[PDB]
């Protein structure tokens, strides 16, 4: 029974995962990483260094990421621009996040950004939703900066901060708020444990899975009793020799490219390299389009490109994957059985991340398929129910939409859907497989398209769309929480 840090077990693995890029060959900027486990001081409860300073899309590039951590708790409250001058909303009597924001900004070099970490959520209609990015968390000044005065929406929002750090112009807040970013409903406590074990794995360390009890956050307590608070890459290096953690010393180097449609958080922000990065909500400006013909028209052919890049130079890529359902199975299209490129995933989301591959081998029983004749036309629809029991909203759906639609195709796991109905890639690549023979021999006419409906993870659905090549003209579907308050289907890609 050793002292907590101050952030405790979720601290810890925030410190885990960035101390990982130590190891990481395809991160080699990164050459300091350290925690301050007797907080909370100044956004140092982990500091991740970068030489040469990394690349931004700010004018500057970055000397250092500076995190502030707000203390973890299973149920994620709401907080709003009130909070941020409020030392309790910290877990302090005295300074709030603000003021240890303008000392830290007194203090560190001028390339630096600073980042408020955690799992709360912005309150609805609160004014801090308008000036805090979708793409990466940063302040937005040119809308908190209207021009108005201190009666305006936003004039409020600057008369409380300014006046609680005691500047005297909005000018001076906006010098004290460049950098500043706030992350919000950062992944839960399990989803970190998730995390630092795929990073783990992905440098060649070993993982602590199945055990109740995580063994670095004993690792972590211990380090601390150590004082040993910052680590170069030798230094951690020589940490994990001395551990005994190291797997292998040169694990198989896949090409690290990364495919995202959601927000820019800072744990995934660098998975890939820019030239190898496709974010598409940063594309969208922070607004992503509703799925129809913009999708096939703007987004089709941003990831077919990206993906032929990537395909015409690479023989082996690590996928880092966390984008919508039909944009995966797009992705798999692109990187298909066709293209002779190893594939290695890695899904990441708010369940957590996982590594995907064929290497695990699988003997799990055939999926159940059914199929139901609805009419009287060329067109087939295939319903995957991996996560959940599709096939209600997709016969819905296609009752109501598509009259050429003659027969529906119902695959399921064999012991049904669920979060973890899909073993392996093996798994995933054998349900395809078995999906593609019953499409194939339903014998469908040329003219027909395959309408797929899928309720499944990124992998499954990107295996799913490595076969889509054989099966002709396909229809990919997005399902909405929207439109129906329910949820219901929206055609997306024609391939
Ligand atoms: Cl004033």
């Amino acid at each position: 029974v050793l002292a907590n840090w101050h952030g405790h077990d979720y601290q810890a693995r925030y410190f885990w995962i960035e101390a990982s890029r130590l190891k990481n060959p395809q991160q080699d900027f990164v050459v300091e990483v350290s925690y301050e486990a007797d907080g909370p001081k100044a956004f140092d409860d982990v500091i991740t260094r970068y030489n040469p300073p990394r690349r931004s899309t700010g004018p500057d590039r970055i000397q250092a990421d500076y995190y502030q951590i707000k203390f973890h708790v299973t149920q994620a409250a709401s907080f709003g621009f009130e909070d941020l001058i409020d030392p309790a909303f910290i877990g302090a009597e005295t300074f709030s996040i603000l003021e240890r924001l303008k000392q830290a900004k007194g203090t560190e070099p001028a390339n630096s950004a600073f980042h408020l970490v955690t799992t709360d959520r912005i309150i609805d209609e609160d004014p801090l939703g308008e000036i805090i990015s979708n793409v990466d968390g940063s302040i937005r000044l040119d809308k908190l900066f209207d021009g108005t005065t201190d009666r305006s929406r936003k004039g409020k929002v600057r008369k409380l901060w300014r006046q609680h750090l005691k500047l005297s112009t909005d000018q001076e807040l906006e010098q004290v708020l460049s950098g500043f970013h706030i992350q919000q409903s950062q992944p839960t406590l399990e989803a970190m444990r998730e995390k630092v074990n795929t990073c783990f794995q992905i440098i060649g360390l070993i993982t602590c899975e199945t055990s109740s009890d995580f063994r670095f956050d004993g690792a972590a307590r211990a380090l601390r009793s150590q004082e040993r608070y910052r680590f170069t890459r030798e230094q951690f290096t020589a940490l994990c020799e001395e551990e005994n953690w190291i797997r292998s010393e040169a694990p198989e180097s896949f090409r690290n490219v990364a495919l995202r449609s959601f927000s820019d958080g800072p744990l995934d922000i660098m998975d890939a390299l820019p030239e190898h990065t496709l974010s598409l909500l940063s594309l969208f400006e922070g607004r992503f389009p509703s799925p129809g013909i913009e999708w096939n028209d703007v987004i089709k052919p941003q990831v077919e490109t990206f993906l032929t890049g990537i395909r015409q130079t690479e023989r082996k890529v690590r996928l880092y994957l966390n984008t919508h359902s039909s944009i995966a199975m797009l992705a798999g299209k692109c990187l298909g059985h066709k293209s002779g490129v190893e594939i290695e995933l890695v899904q990441k989301g708010r369940m957590g991340d996982s590594i995907w591959s064929e290497n695990e081998s699988q003997d799990e029983p055939d999926a159940v398929i059914e199929t139901e004749t609805v009419g009287t036309g060329s067109d087939v629809a295939v319903v995957l129910s991996i996560t959940r029991n599709a096939l209600p909203k997709a016969r819905a759906y296609i009752l109501e939409n598509q009259p050429d639609i003659g027969r529906i195709i119902h695959v399921t796991p064999a012991n049904g859907h669920g979060q973890r109905s899909v073993k392996n890639g093996s798994h995933a690549v054998a349900i395809a497989e078995q999906v593609s023979d019953v499409v194939m021999d339903a014998d469908l006419p040329v003219e027909a398209s395959l309408h797929i409906f899928s309720a499944a993870p990124n992998a499954v659905n990107f295996y799913l769309g490595q076969h889509t090549d054989f099966l002709g003209t396909c229809v990919f579907y997005e399902f909405d929480f929207q439109r129906q308050r329910d949820g219901s289907y929206l055609p997306s890609f024609k391939v």
